[PDB]
């Protein structure tokens, strides 16, 4: 069954350990895994302790975050609907023990830089089990890169390699993200002008403007695969639709508006919902090294701002990207 946390997080590998995110879910590791940079995502799980507010997921409620991670991971890979857009995942293990004393003095590192909304993970007992994803270290997320993007330009190739992943998962996998929240968008520097996808069979670009864009977090994710549907049941989760302070959660009382809190079905609307709430922080929430000021930059903006204004009378991801004037 279960190994102890040094099969995964052996000691070079937890000296290593910087604590790069969290929350209510549990935390986030930047560590070197084979001399490769890697995220390790860490999940209590089966345990009866409250965790940051809520009771432990068991093994069977992580089963569909796993799923999904798995699925997406492989259209990297894939031919006829092909994206690089979402994280790469490379192992999932189900380890027990407390929590590592060097974990514990990452997070304490953290609470004394960034703060934590989290509770100090040091109560977990000996036989307490986790599951411990570790991902491709994505690069740094949008929320705080809110003041490092060069002009709305990037913006634009942001969203459309956002719109162009979400399309793609669409066709293959009926996927909807559900929590695409600007944490959850990560960018990457890349040497690659133009960053290439296949939808449907037909392969097309994007430039880059020098960053690689990789969704995270399928904690609320649903796809479907052959008519089998794996999803999160948040029907009797009423506190995550009693939220305020941003539009973020407007967005799940949008989707549960617009699917009658029935989870399992396909509503890829929801991708549109999530995409007009990114606009809307990129028009609002961020700081760009080159300004509003030239005549080919305001023309970027202008379209920015068209985008927003009418995108919410697509029906999907698949749709924008097919049919929205932005990506003409
Ligand atoms: N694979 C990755 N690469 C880089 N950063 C990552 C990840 C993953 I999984 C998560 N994070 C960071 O941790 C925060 C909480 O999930 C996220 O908002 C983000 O800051």
């Amino acid at each position: 069954g279960p190994v102890p946390f040094s099969h995964c997080l052996p000691t070079e590998k937890l000296q290593r350990c910087e604590k790069i995110g969290e929350g209510v879910f549990g935390e986030v590791f930047q560590t070197i895994a084979d001399h490769t940079p890697v995220a390790i995502k860490i999940i209590a799980i089966e345990g009866p302790d409250l965790v940051n507010g809520s009771h432990q997921k068991t093994f069977e409620e992580i089963l569909p975050e796993i799923i999904i991670s798995k699925e997406l991971s492989l259209l990297s890979g894939e031919v006829c609907n092909r994206t690089e857009g979402f994280i790469g995942l490379n192992s999932v293990h189900c380890v027990q023990g407390s929590y590592p004393p060097l974990l514990l003095k990452a997070w304490d590192h953290y609470n004394s830089t960034k703060g934590s909304a989290n509770d100090r993970p040091d109560f977990f007992k000996d036989d307490q089990l986790f599951i411990v994803l570790e991902f491709e270290f994505g690069g740094i997320d949008l929320e705080q890169m809110r003041t490092k993007l060069s002009s709305l330009a990037t913006a634009k190739s942001i969203l459309h390699q956002l719109t162009a992943s979400l399309a793609v998962a669409e066709a293959s996998l009926r996927f909807e993200h559900r929590d695409l929240h600007w944490g959850n968008v990560l960018l990457k520097k890349t040497s690659l002008k133009k960053l290439h996808y296949t939808l449907n069979g037909k392969s097309s670009t994007i430039p880059s403007c020098g960053l690689q864009v990789s969704i995270i977090d399928y904690t609320l994710s649903r796809l479907e695969r052959d008519g089998i549907v794996v999803f999160c049941d948040v029907s009797m989760d009423e506190d995550l639709f009693t939220g305020d302070g941003d539009y973020q959660f407007d967005i799940y009382r949008l989707m549960k508006k617009e699917n009658n809190n029935r989870w399992g079905e396909y509503h890829p609307y929801s991708n549109v919902l999530w995409l007009h709430y990114l606009t809307d922080k990129m028009l609002k929430q961020m700081t760009f090294k080159t300004k509003c000021n030239t005549p080919a930059m305001k023309q970027i903006k202008r379209k920015i701002q068209e985008f927003h204004r009418t995108m919410l009378n697509f029906s999907s991801a698949t749709d924008l990207l097919c049919q929205h004037s932005l990506f003409k």
